[PDB]
């Protein structure tokens, strides 16, 4: 048996030369045994789904800011840092935005004319959006994930990027106005971040990249990137991890690790494991070597990474177990931090404290 998280050495301590070690959140977690593991090892959070769009503006001109408060109340109690999720993605984001003035969907229209007026109406609901979060919360928050997930993972238009309703409405210009709005209300000191997945591979890399690029040659405000790292034990490459981090510190930006997982699966997940009981030790093994060798990384490239956040606290909750049910019949359990369902610690916890 393991020891218990409490009674082992603090993380965000361990690393405190190189970055921040942070754990994303829900509002029900800050209390308990998960409020005693974050204390005592993270200085950093960042909201799991309280601060995405639909959670702060479910309807348009009414803000829903109870979940995020006590995520920031959190935070400022316990002296941590917090990176807010998100201003701008195409998922868990309120319908209302993409509507007409007559209430039908904007990509629906043909007219050239009543297009280029929905675009402007969709980028001055954007700005607002943006203002009012900014402005309740800049006096916190540490590094903004200003825009999420805008770069696509195949090639539909030249510059790789997503092709969601954001870009059908108003081509990149989203982004830009984002970027801006978002220096404009939290001032100069604000650390604006265009947050992604799959930030390693080819061609995603590139188009994001050329994207950041691009925005920083029109003096658009961009401070780093946010690699999320929803990685598997051999996948992507060290390497891979490295080339993708110095890419961006070659443009003068910065690095976080914003939600990083270890799984235990590949791409699907399957076949897993039913159970967390189920899962054999050599699993948990790998797991460590690779976290090791992940964390051995972050460390020789700390002068361009300031913080390494994980997407959950311990193996209890983790999206990743919503993934292993859906591709396995509803039965499956993920296992991806260096903490176990119960709050004691794992293998891969000894092989990033040493
Ligand atoms: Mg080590
Ligand atoms: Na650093």
């Amino acid at each position: 048996v393991q020891p218990f998280a409490a009674q082992v050495a603090s993380l965000a301590d361990r690393y405190e030369e190189s970055f921040d070690i942070g754990a994303a959140v829900e509002p029900h977690q800050l209390n308990g045994r998960q409020g005693k593991v974050l204390k005592h090892h993270y200085n950093s959070i960042v909201a799991e789904n309280a601060m995405k769009p639909i959670s702060l503006q479910p309807e348009e001109g009414v803000f829903t800011w109870d979940g995020a408060d006590a995520i920031v109340e959190f935070a400022r109690k316990n002296n941590m840092n917090l990176r807010f999720h998100t201003l701008v993605w195409h998922n868990q984001v309120p319908d209302w935005f993409f509507l007409d003035e007559e209430g039908n969907p904007m990509v629906e229209e043909t007219n050239e004319a009543k297009r280029q007026a929905n675009k402007e109406l969709l980028l001055e609901r954007l700005e607002t959006h943006i203002k009012t979060v900014v402005e309740r919360y800049k006096d916190d928050v540490t590094a903004w994930d200003v825009v999420n997930e805008v770069v696509d993972d195949g090639t539909p238009n030249e510059r790789g990027l997503r092709e969601s309703v954001w870009y059908q409405i108003t081509g990149d210009e989203y982004i830009r106005v984002a970027f801006e709005t978002a220096r404009k209300y939290a001032g100069e000191d604000a650390k604006l971040f265009i947050n992604d997945y799959n930030t390693e591979v080819t061609p995603k890399r590139d188009h994001l990249y050329n994207l950041v690029q691009d925005l920083l040659a029109d003096g658009v405000p961009i401070d780093g990137v946010g690699h999320q790292a929803h990685i598997q034990i051999d996948w992507p490459t060290i390497d891979e991890i490295r080339t993708s981090m110095e890419m961006f510190a070659g443009l003068g930006l910065d690095n976080q690790v914003t939600e990083l997982d270890v799984s235990l699966y590949g791409w699907p997940p399957r076949p897993a494991f039913p159970t967390y009981d189920a899962i054999p030790q050599e699993r948990f093994q790998a797991q460590a070597d690779r976290y090791n060798q992940l964390f051995e990384l972050y460390e020789e490239l700390d002068a361009d990474l300031s913080s390494v956040t994980f997407w959950g606290i311990a193996d209890n909750h983790t999206w990743l177990d919503d993934r292993a049910r859906e591709y396995n019949d509803g039965v499956g359990k993920d296992a991806p931090f260096v903490f176990d369902p119960n709050y004691r610690v794992k293998p891969a916890f000894w092989r990033i404290i040493d």
